[PDB]
């Protein structure tokens, strides 16, 4: 320690200025030279500029075993603080792989955890950038504990406050549940994660793949429905964690801030001729939605992944709302086992952070196959139904096109809650289609006809219109009125202010029982 | 598993568990199927579960997937370990090959410097004792007590009363 | 260690193993902490808890720490054995430091297991017991020593008025170290226990002074003196069997009221009460005499028996139910209250209060200490504690007005005003708001200018201080045959048994410090 305080002030600096060089300037070199920003330029980019307060850069690990005790780790690998997003105060931490291969060391996971508590304890959100090795193997037992630490954690936080997670390099191993305990994983093309590597993968099953192939940000996306969103790059991925934070409240105790209102709900007659009369004929549900969110802004969840049911948050007259709707351009609108969960989950998270949801409804009934079943279809199928009836945000759906039997339920109708419900005038909402409904209730009165085609036909007919019909459905009250589909915005927006003090409460309990 | 523990939790039966597990199953479709959010279920429901939660470690307990068979960190109340215990981050082989590479290609005999390392690794973590040391497990047991620790820890913990964050519910993995 | 080859021979190699753990700091030192008149830490565990019921956690803990030796030192438990057991079928949470074990330093992971074990009290609602016996944070871990009595402190508070906190100093407690105990709710001190803040060593370097660890912190001076403890015992078995005693008036926790035990239901007269409290002021009497013959078989815990005596607090039972027991000694400075006095039942009024136990006070008092230490010594931010304690309390509060009841003195005791449910005044009770000499003095000053004092003194003294006068006023419920006193109490403890007073929201009052 320098003889006088300005001597121990400068000393002060000098050894921060060292702490925060990490790895040195070589791996620093090597993570650039890789496309990646290192952990202090994430956390600099996505906070507010200069809004960064660190927390534990002169933190050391205690270990000692296996060349610990003369290693030096700065910050243990991971930089944590506080700092701002537009204004909203904000915990964070960030991984930094130019240390020992961003190892999880038991310090490093008991600083994250610190920083957990600290978000939760002060109802803020939590983000958090993973670029690591996976648990630091020179620490044993006290690295894997602090896993457990940190799991704990991020289900302590889960719907208490927003946890972001953004993949920016490996995550190897069991470090990868972290990210899947969390709200939303946000994962750049130069990140990979998976539970078992592609070695070890080879010397136990023979199979052979690439660490690309096997946990890329596209097989994620796309066939294990891990994540949220790809990014390009980490700028990318900074741009869409803003993006999606904007969204959201603080906490589970607020509404989200209302951002850019537009107050207009004019009507727009285009919207009439964007579902087809022709069942037969598809359409891309996001043309619907352009048209009736404020600007035509909206953030697609999980868009490569199970698109054949589309989850999305945008805005009406400033208030954010998650939109839940049948793709009837992909696989026929059908829902099946991975558009039941990419459904469900974000009807969960919706209900938790008190976000409307807005359901666009145009599906066929769950998608036939065998390994649908197989895949147990029942009990995924099973997960839109119990988060919808156990959501007590507004729930307001409108019925575009077809709405068939248990799916037509799975979207939201009033029997699980909508507040509000509207059919377009192609509203078809049927317990089964006419046809295999008549040949089911008028199959001996079709056979004994000597002409069954025509009778075939007249029955169906006859069923399609004593039940199938918009009016019918507004007859028996399980629409609130037939609309002009020009009208929808100003429908969906009169609702939302109109349940904008819904106050609903559940039977006391722990939890429900969420189907697996 | 997640399930059965959801509903125990629910109508507040106490969860047992018996530990011997080497890993999650390796293999591409694991992966593709989506591993990391199934798994996460077993982690989240014990970190969520309040009812007095019990483990006895008979023999393998590595990695997560010993972290998903709820140890003290995810709120387990009593935790042992029998003399066959072996919790540890990783097999010490493996390990060794990943923390030892350089020291081993560089030894005069490379097979006995990582019969060498290997044997450290296992005697300096991966042992019931240094789980008992570090306060992983209340205690290393003789695997014939077993009913009367789980039993005993039953009996005290009849009266546990835990509190969870207001929330309307957390996010369940799907 | 090594793992044995067969799982028989692995079962031998650890009940080697925690038999050597259990000899803690070896024979040697165990026959030096018996020589010295102490028990070890497994046996006070041992004799304290039902037979067998000990189950231990972490025997095979051990320290973290590198720094100067701690790399290489054997550290048994880390110097504390702690775990749960059972004291008469009621499950408890408990620790003992091990003097043997490295002078019982606190290692930073030994007050890690006693935090843990003071959670898990809390967690499932048991009391918890400590035994101390420690030289106080283990130097060679610094800061790591200094931030587990961190940890330590803010768990007391924690567990403080939600689980009994017990703690038994067996031996030294040198440094903060102390304050644990001071934030747990009794303690009990053998007399070959020490503590104290600040050592005899450094006490003499910074001050000159020199005194022994006796003089300055054995089990005496902190009773008599200090005010520190709660109870002194001869040595470990009484200490014990005084822990046993206090927990069997105490409930499991916060949200029970104690298991009524070994009732007496029988509350017919007793005229030996009649004769106990002289007609004559100026004699004094033992008020313990009165409480003998109103609780049942006559026993009770007295609480702080040997300091400031001129104040009882005990634990007792009326028809089988655990009461607080708040009475003024007249035999001991007149009965004044005092500086010490007012510590002594705020305290006790405080803990009844906070588990549930009924409070009865047994009123004679004359009012405050005259004295100019006591005015400098701030009588009045002390005093006001009883006021606070009774006035915040919401237990039953059952009061005797026995004979004197001066002024503040009289409303500190817990008269109708103080939430009292219950007011009885015996025959010879003297309720006023000061003397009738010096009231005389002061509001007949003028029209008494000789013996004209006389005359205005007996009538003030027969205008208010009269048993009939205070309950004309309503100020006590029924003027009472002393012999009937018992069971007057025991009918309003009955009837008040359910007894549901609400309290303004907040955090906290302001309580006097
Ligand atoms: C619980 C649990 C579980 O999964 O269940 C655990 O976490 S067992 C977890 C086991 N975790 C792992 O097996 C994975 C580790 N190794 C890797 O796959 C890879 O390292 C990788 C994909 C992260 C990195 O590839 P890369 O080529 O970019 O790089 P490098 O090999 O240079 O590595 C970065 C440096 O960090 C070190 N490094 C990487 N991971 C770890 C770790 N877990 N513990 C200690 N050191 C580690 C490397 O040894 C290397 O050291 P230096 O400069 O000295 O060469
Ligand atoms: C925070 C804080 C504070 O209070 O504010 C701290 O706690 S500073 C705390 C500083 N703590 C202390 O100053 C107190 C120091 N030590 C003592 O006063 C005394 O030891 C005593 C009254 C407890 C016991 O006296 P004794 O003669 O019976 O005995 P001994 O000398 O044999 O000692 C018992 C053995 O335990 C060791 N020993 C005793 N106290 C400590 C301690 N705090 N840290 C580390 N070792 C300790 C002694 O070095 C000794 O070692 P061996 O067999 O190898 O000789
Ligand atoms: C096998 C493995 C585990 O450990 C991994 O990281 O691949
Ligand atoms: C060192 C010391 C102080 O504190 C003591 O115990 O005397």
């Amino acid at each position: 320690l320098a003889s006088t305080m300005e001597g121990r002030v400068e000393q002060l600096a000098e050894q921060r200025q060292v702490i925060e060089a990490g790895g040195g300037e070589r791996r620093v070199e090597k993570q650039h030279s890789q496309g990646k920003q290192t952990a202090r330029e994430r956390l600099n980019n996505l906070l507010d500029p200069h809004s960064f307060d660190e927390v534990g850069a002169f933190r050391k690990h205690r270990t000692t075993l296996f060349g610990m005790d003369k290693a030096v780790v700065p910050a243990d690998g991971v930089v944590t603080g506080r700092g701002t997003i537009l204004g909203r105060p904000v915990h964070a931490a960030s991984q930094d792989f130019t240390v020992m291969g961003g190892s999880a060391g038991e310090t490093q996971s008991t600083k994250v955890v610190e920083t957990m508590e600290q978000a939760l304890l002060t109802g803020t959100p939590f983000l958090f950038f993973y670029d690591s090795g996976g648990a630091r193997i020179q620490e044993g037992i006290d690295s894997l504990s602090g896993y457990g630490k940190m799991f704990f954690a991020n289900v302590k936080l889960s719907g208490v406050v927003p946890q972001i997670a953004i993949i920016a390099g490996p995550c190897a191993g069991g470090a990868s549940y972290s990210p899947a305990l969390t709200d939303f994983i946000i994962m750049t093309k130069k990140a990979h994660m998976f539970i078992t590597g592609p070695q070890v993968i080879k010397s136990v099953t023979g199979e052979d793949v690439t660490a690309d192939e096997l946990g890329g940000a596209e097989a994620h996306m796309a066939i294990s429905g891990n994540i949220h969103f790809v990014a390009e790059d980490d700028d990318a991925a900074e741009l869409i964690a803003k993006k999606l934070l904007s969204f959201l409240p603080q906490n589970n105790t607020e509404e989200a801030s209302f951002v850019n209102p537009n107050n207009d709900v004019s009507p727009n007659t285009e919207l009439r001729d964007i579902v087809p009369i022709d069942g037969k004929k598809g359409y891309d549900v996001r043309d619907v939605i352009a048209k009736i969110v404020d600007w035509g802004d909206y953030l697609e969840v999980k868009a490569g992944y199970a698109t054949n049911l589309v989850t999305a948050f945008a805005r009406v007259n400033g208030r954010s709302v998650g939109i839940v709707a049948n793709q009837p351009s992909v696989m026929s609108g059908c829902l099946d086992i991975n558009a039941s969960d990419k459904a469900a989950e974000f009807v969960n998270f919706c209900d938790s952070f008190n976000i409307p949801l807005v359901q666009l409804v145009d599906v066929p009934g769950f998608l036939p196959g065998v390994q649908q079943e197989y895949g147990g279809i029942i009990r995924h199928g099973a997960k839109m139904l119990y988060a919808y009836s156990e959501a007590t945000v507004p729930k307001i759906t409108v019925v575009l096109r077809k709405a068939y039997g248990g799916s037509y339920l799975a979207m939201c109708n009033r029997d699980l809650g909508a507040d509000a419900v509207y059919a377009w005038p192609s509203a078809e909402i049927a317990v089964m289609g006419a046809e295999g409904a008549a040949n089911v209730i008028f199959r001996k009165e079709i056979k004994a006809a000597d002409d069954p085609d025509a009778m075939r036909a007249e029955k169906i007919e006859e069923y399609q219109n004593a039940f199938n019909t918009p009016y019918v459905a507004a007859a028996r009250g399980q629409v609130d009125d037939v609309i002009d589909p020009a009208d929808t915005r100003r429908k969906i927006a009169s609702a939302l202010e109109m349940y904008a003090t819904k106050r609903q409460t559940r039977p006391a309990k722990k939890h429900g029982n969420f189907p697996c």
